[PDB]
């Protein structure tokens, strides 16, 4: 098993909707959890862009990255945006990337089902390369 890590601005959407995928795509081969550099309500759009694919994100919560370790993450997806990036253990994980994407904090489906479609591609890439 390898343990993945999305860590947002805000956690409440690009990390959210990258949880909602990875377990579906690989609960029981790797264990995620989503966090940010600051916490913020799961946003409520997301999970109507998860239910186009059939999954949901209002039965879970949102998270700040100050309640874990990196040690226990294998691979660290940030999705700050314009390249910001984690001073911290998560950038020397085994895995860092920064997804830039277009933040869907209060945006029109069309920037939602682009950054969901986004999101579950990189989710699929990232467990290729671990599976």
């Amino acid at each position: 098993m390898k343990k993945v890590m999305f860590v947002c601005k805000r956690n409440s959407c690009r990390s959210q909707m990258a949880e909602g995928f990875a377990k579906t795509l690989g609960a029981g081969k790797i264990a995620v959890t989503s966090c940010g550099l600051e916490s913020s309500r799961v946003h409520p759009t997301a999970i109507a862009m998860m239910e186009e694919v059939g999954i949901d994100i209002s039965g879970q919560t949102s998270d700040p990255i100050e309640n874990f370790n990196a040690d226990d993450y294998d691979v660290v997806i940030s999705l700050c945006g314009c390249g910001v990036n984690l001073p911290p253990e998560w950038v020397t994980q085994e895995i860092f990337e920064d997804w830039q994407l277009e933040d869907p904090d209060g945006q029109s489906l069309e920037v939602f089902r682009t950054v969901r479609g986004q999101v579950k591609e990189r989710v699929e890439n990232l467990i290729a390369k671990i599976s």
